[PDB]
This record gives structure tokens, C-alpha cells and sequence, in this order.
């Protein structure tokens, strides 16, 4: 299946947050609507965060997350979670290589913001 | 039920990562095996970072994350996920109020890290 | 905070199956738009299914679960979470006592169908 | 990602429930520990429930669930989700054609039990 896809509440701000986990530099872009509107590139074994912004999610609510490394598109898996019915939580995971940990790239995307 | 409480596996180091929401400055509390290991203050309407560390789950892998505004607990509501059948994430909301939004402080544990 | 509660899309068929795993019995109610449409009854330590139903969300969308041991509400837990961004998940458990397995009714409701 | 692998706690009973929505002949099979303890079959496309057991986790805790339609195989997205830190889901959606619901089968598993 088609992993790192979400489709928010149109015209809502969001939080996406990466965090990197492997040898390789990580490079994720965050797509809103098919168009790039972040991109955060480093490199951390030790969870840093490599970035964190602000977004909305436009008139289609639609946003994707693409994680490579020197190029080549890391394996994705993907969920969305809701607490109390109004905390929502898109999350991805990405592996680099074969090691299977899935956390060379984390990235967390969260609403409703304020 | 009570929430804000995982179990680790032992010796595992992991992330915590704490993202603020609300006009109150909110107060994280991680402790681990019932001993507080971190602390994170701040305050933020646009889901700034208020604070992220890397720890140890120790021989009991216990976890659980507090969260306080101006000195009154708030209302938590948690739940664990797994992707790839490895990759954990441990997710708590927290609402200081009666809006119910419950983003008011926002706390994401992960783990296997490296 | 407020638990078994989901926001449905509008007008949209699900299902929902509730199983039973306590020395009580269960008595299940689901609630659309604030009113009570089926009410499932059994007991099992076994993982019974004590009722299965096709309903609609209405206009609302709003489903509410609630859990009963001989008029006594359980405490209930619950989280949506949501796979390719298509297929949805919408759980609950639930505690008549003070083991803490939250297992004594579970509700599982998913859409879409068909 | 592989998907539909799970690792339960060893030893450890557990529910396996499945649901078909689909003009396909689902056929789920369960494995445990690599041999197959399991095989649900039926054709619906409203959401029947076309099996359910209790089973054992055996020594290696490993579950697999796998999705064939006339012999070809589906294509699998899964999670596992835990509340109070207790109550364990292990979900699978699958697609056995183009639309990509991701609910021709779906399957829960459940646990513990009792
Ligand atoms: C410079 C690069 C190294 C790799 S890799 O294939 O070795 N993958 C990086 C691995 O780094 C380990 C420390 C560990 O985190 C493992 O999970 C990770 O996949 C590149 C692709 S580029
Ligand atoms: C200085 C403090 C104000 C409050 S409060 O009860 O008003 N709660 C804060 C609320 O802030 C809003 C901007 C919004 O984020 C809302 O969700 C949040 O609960 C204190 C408790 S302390
Ligand atoms: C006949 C009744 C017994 C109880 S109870 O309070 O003892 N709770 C039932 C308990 O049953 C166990 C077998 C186990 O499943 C446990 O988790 C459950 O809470 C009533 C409330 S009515
Ligand atoms: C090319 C293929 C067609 C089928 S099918 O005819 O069995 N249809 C499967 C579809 O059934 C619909 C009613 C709907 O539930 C849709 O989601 C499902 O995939 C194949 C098995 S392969
Ligand atoms: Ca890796
Ligand atoms: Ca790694
Ligand atoms: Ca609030
Ligand atoms: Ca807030
Ligand atoms: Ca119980
Ligand atoms: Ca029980
Ligand atoms: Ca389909
Ligand atoms: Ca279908």
C-alpha cells in the first residue's frame, strides 16, 4: 500500500516534526497538496530532531511525507491515530537499509494546533 | 483508567519529546521506574518544542509521563502504537482546561533508537 | 477525558462486534447521534462474540459506545486509528472491576464496508 | 514493510476475528509460530464476519496472518495499538483489486483474554 499519505481537515494548521535515527542523512520533504513546502535534511544515531515546522493543510487537506537518503527513497510505514476523539497523530517510519528498524527517519504530524 | 504509563522492554533507551499548545505553561514530568528523569517547562499557542531527551527504560521499563498546569494535573489520555511490527511509539495528550482539544501539552516517546 | 466516543463521516455504514472476556455479564450499548440503536447482552471468559450489527452514522456521524455490568458502567478506554489512510479502526475496552485487563467488554467498530 | 506480523507474549491465548467486504472469496490464514492453525473462509459484501477463535501464542509468540483470494495473494497494511497499557489490537487490512479500501478482509486479533 501507498505509505506517508494522510488527508487532514482542509485549511487546517499542522505540526510535522523529524527526527533521525541512522548513518545516512536524512532528507524529508513534506508535501501539501503536491507541492513541497518543507524540507529538512541531517543526520543524527541519536534521535535529534532535524527539524519542525507549522503548516496548513490547504483546500484539499492533503499531506505527504517522502524520506530518502543520498537520493534513493527509503521503505515507509504509516498510521494515523486519534485520542479523545479530536487529538489526531499522523506518524511514519522509514528504513534506509536492511537493518529493518524503521526509525532511520521518524516523523511525527500533529493537529489541531493551539 | 489511568494513562501517561508504558512498559518499556528493559534497558532500552528511547526518545521523549514534549510540544505545547495552550496559554498555560505546562509542566512534563518523565519519570522511569518511579524516579523523575526529566523535566520539561515551557509554553507555546503554535506547538513549540518545550523540551526532548534521550533515556533509559532500566530493568523495570517503566515509563510514565506527568504533565501539570499551574500546579493542578491535567487530564491525560494515552495509547501505544507499533509499525513494522518494531517501530514504537508511546503517545500522551493532556488538556488544562475544558475545551477538550487535549493538545494543551503534546508528549511522543519512541523507541528502538540508532 | 471522555472515552468511546468517535466522529464518524455523515451517512456512512459500519459495523460494530463486541466481545466479552469477565465472569460478568456484559450488557453493550451503542448510541448514534445520542440515541441508543442496539444493545448487545452475553457473558464470556472466553472472547465470545455477544453481538455483531451493520448501522449507519446518520447525519451526526456521532457513535458512542457504553459499557454496563448489571447497571453498573464500566470504566472504557479507546483510541481510532486509521491504516492507508482508508481503513478505519475504532476501539474499545472496558473494566468492570479491578484486575485492570480493560478486556471484560471489547468493542471493535470499522469502516467503510462493502 | 512486511505486514501482518506480529510478536505476542509467549504462551498466551488470544482472539482472531475476520470480516469480509468484498465480491471476492476471502481466505485468511492464520500461522503461529510458522504452521498454519487457522483458515477462515466466505464471501460478503457486508462486513460478515467469516471467522473467529481462540488460539494459542505457543513459544515464539510469532502470529502471521495471510489474504488470498482464488489463490492470489492480498495486499496487507497492519498496525498494533495498545490501551491502558494492557489491551492489545493487532489489525490487518487487505486489497485483493484496485480501489484500495483496504477492508476486502479485515482482521483483528485480540488479546489477553479471560
Ligand atoms: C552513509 C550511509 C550509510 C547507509 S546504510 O545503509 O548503512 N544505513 C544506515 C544505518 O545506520 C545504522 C547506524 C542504523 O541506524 C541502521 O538502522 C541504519 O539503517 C546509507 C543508506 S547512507
Ligand atoms: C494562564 C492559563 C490559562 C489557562 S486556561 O484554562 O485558560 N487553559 C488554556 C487554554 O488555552 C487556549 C489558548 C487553548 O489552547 C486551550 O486548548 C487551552 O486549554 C490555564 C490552565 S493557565
Ligand atoms: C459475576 C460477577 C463477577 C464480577 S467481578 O467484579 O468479579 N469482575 C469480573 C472479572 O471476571 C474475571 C474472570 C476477569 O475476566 C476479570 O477481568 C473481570 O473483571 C462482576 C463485576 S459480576
Ligand atoms: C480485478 C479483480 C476483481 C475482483 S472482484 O470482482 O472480486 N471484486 C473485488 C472488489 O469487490 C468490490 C465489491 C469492492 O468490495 C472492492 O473493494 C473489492 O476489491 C478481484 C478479487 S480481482
Ligand atoms: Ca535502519
Ligand atoms: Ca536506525
Ligand atoms: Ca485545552
Ligand atoms: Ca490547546
Ligand atoms: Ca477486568
Ligand atoms: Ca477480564
Ligand atoms: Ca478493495
Ligand atoms: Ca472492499
Amino acid at each position: 500500500a501507498t505509505q506517508g499519505v494522510f488527508t487532514l481537515p482542509a485549511n487546517t494548521q499542522f505540526g510535522v516534526t523529524a527526527f533521525a535515527n541512522s548513518a545516512g542523512t536524512q532528507t524529508v520533504n513534506v508535501q501539501v497538496n503536491n507541492e513541497t513546502v518543507a524540507t529538512f535534511t541531517g543526520q543524527s544515531t541519536n534521535n535529534a530532531i532535524i527539524g519542525s515546522k507549522v503548516l496548513n493543510s490547504g483546500g484539499g487537506g492533503k499531506v505527504q511525507i517522502l524520506v530518502s537518503v543520498n537520493g534513493r527513497s527509503s521503505d515507509l510505514v504509516s498510521a494515523q491515530v486519534i485520542l479523545a476523539n479530536e487529538l489526531n497523530f499522523a506518524l511514519v517510519g522509514s528504513e534506509d537499509s536492511t537493518d529493518n528498524d524503521y526509525n532511520d527517519a521518524v516523523v511525527v504530524i500533529n493537529w489541531p494546533l493551539g
